[PDB]
């Protein structure tokens, strides 16, 4: 399955602990060709976009906000798996996954360290 869509959040839990672990409402808008994926994620104040594709290093930033080189895997044919380190610093473990559910779920986690931040979005 194909992950490209305008994603609405639905669910979210433990994001302020991995918020309050770590040292600290959006949309996302995907386009996927193949391996190669577009995410735009915003609030009403803050916008960001990322270009990868499955298996070449790309950089990001980390939950709280550092510079990271990424590399996504597929675990699955409905799932993706990032595996971050950072550019400069010390820091906790940080990773996150997407995948799609057969109802066209899109559940995002986000792990710092040992906790474990989970988003749920729909298609709008
Ligand atoms: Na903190
Ligand atoms: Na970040
Ligand atoms: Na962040
Ligand atoms: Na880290």
């Amino acid at each position: 399955p194909n992950f490209s869509g305008n994603w609405k959040i639905i669910r979210s839990e433990n994001w302020e602990e991995l918020l309050k672990v770590l040292g600290v409402k959006p949309a996302v808008e995907i386009k996927q060709e193949g391996d190669t994926f577009y995410i735009k994620t915003s609030t009403t104040v803050r916008t960001t976009e990322i270009n990868f594709k499955v298996g070449e290093e790309f950089e990001e930033q980390t939950v709280d906000g550092r510079p990271c080189k990424s590399l996504v895997k597929w675990e699955s044919e409905n799932k993706m798996v990032c595996e971050q380190k950072l550019l400069k610093g010390e820091g906790p473990k940080t990773s996150w996954t997407r995948e799609l559910t057969n109802d066209g779920e899109l559940i995002l986690t986000m792990t710092a360290d040992d906790v474990v931040c989970t988003r749920v979005y729909v298609r709008e």
